[PDB]
């Protein structure tokens, strides 16, 4: 043949893509660490975004006034070490419920971390949380719940996910609920990705964002203080706190955040 | 504060950067699943791609006689069924040397596949490669060798790659050679990523292209022929070849192509 056609797989043309608007609602103790886990993972877009960073009215940090009168792509609501208290004794639960309402409307895709989760899942869904009798602590195996959904894109069947908590909701509470679909859950950890809506909330009860040494700080500031705590699971080499941490969940970190930001965050 | 920063994760342009000519030469038994494989993970990449298509000279496939005097941004060469033949047996032995001869000066970055990377390291490095007792056949665990090596980027430290072989490299082997450095290696199925002068070369000893199936299918294909073959190792569930394949390899199966095409192939 003397014309022999090449396959061309075509230029992805993403610079004429509008900047996506994107709050970051910090909630963390580790205010600076959480806000360089996420701001790296949100990193894994080839999109160009916007990044407001927000926290609670009780300088890049701005508050829920200043945006009430806005529309956001994205908001992520971080992790809170509020966990122990019942929802509404938490000093800023009436500002949260303000933001999650406002989130309903004015944001097409919400990202919930740990207890911003659990809030998320109760205030909108009523999904309760319960304590556990010891921390949920430690690197776990997940398994994908559900095929051809597009915040699972190139995830593995089997993943890890670290967790870091003293609580949980529990699957059958989830189940119930027919706007909220489980994703993944851990035979060991339970559950820890729902999508609510169709992706207009999504939570994630684990701790995917966290960095090489984040369960070894914890593990660290809890014995400093006097606590009890086991080391983390599945995270120390042969449990031992002076190995170096073992990291398994990177690559779903960097999907979940990517997954996130490309197909639900973005709208054609 | 009256103007209150945002901060902006820049818009990632890549649409003024050339397109990659890559090459792939194919040499699978099942070429068309091979070529499907191989240009869904090829796929992987915001950059535009014109990918020839070779085989060898023993209508959209090439020969090397038509690229010879052509330059290439990448080069795969796919496994082979040839694995117990002395290299020099062979029967294209000949013409394959003359094309990975090619590759050392016109082609940045060849990725070698199985018998393919077999062949690379021997012709390249003089690597012998061994028969096995029995095939070296399932889904395994390895481990990342080297940090900050942008091959591996984004791998977690421990990652699953599925492998197919009744013969290896042996890690010694490779160790001797100045001009190689073991990526990840696998404490039960051995050596698996291998880089070649600073990306030169790239050997894949394991099948990361390998789709759900694979495995299944060539377990099914040797039990029929009458060859005395065991179930694919952490591949079925509770090893019943009757249960669906589960998939523990396909994230780092991507990240392996993706990094590759964006770190090795292209040079700014
Ligand atoms: N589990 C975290 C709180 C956020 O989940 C900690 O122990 O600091
Ligand atoms: N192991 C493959 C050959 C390519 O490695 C097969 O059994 O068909």
């Amino acid at each position: 043949e003397e014309n022999i056609f090449v396959m061309t797989k075509e230029r992805a043309e993403t610079q004429d893509i509008r900047a996506l608007k994107i709050a970051i609602l910090n909630l963390m103790p580790t205010k600076q660490e959480t806000e360089a886990q996420l701001l790296r993972l949100i990193g894994n877009t080839p999109l160009q975004l916007d990044v407001h960073l927000l926290h609670m009215e009780s300088s890049f940090y701005k508050t829920f006034r200043d945006i009430e009168n806005e529309k956001f792509d994205g908001l992520i609501i971080t992790g809170a070490p509020v966990e122990t208290l019942s929802f509404e004794e938490v000093d800023y639960w009436e500002e949260l419920k303000r933001i999650m309402e406002y989130s309903k409307t004015n944001v097409t895709s919400t990202l919930h971390i740990c207890w911003g989760a659990q809030a998320g899942l109760y205030h909108h869904y009523g999904v309760q949380k319960y304590p556990l009798k010891e921390k949920m602590f430690g690197v776990f195996e997940h398994e994908v719940r559900e095929q051809h959904v597009k915040l699972l894109q190139g995830f593995d069947e089997l993943f890890f996910a670290v967790h870091s908590r003293h609580t949980e909701v529990r699957e059958s509470d989830i189940r119930e609920v027919k706007e909220l679909t489980l994703l993944a859950n851990s035979e060991e950890a339970g559950v820890h990705l729902v999508i609510g809506q169709e992706g207009r909330q999504v939570f994630a009860l684990g701790h995917s964002e966290y960095s090489c040494d984040t369960l070894k700080q914890e593990y660290e500031r809890d014995r400093d203080k006097g606590l009890n705590i086991d080391v983390p699971k599945n995270y120390f080499k042969h449990d031992n706190p002076n190995e170096k941490p073992l990291v398994r969940w990177r690559s779903h970190g960097n999907l979940l955040f990517s997954n996130w930001l490309n197909y639900y965050v973005y709208q054609e």
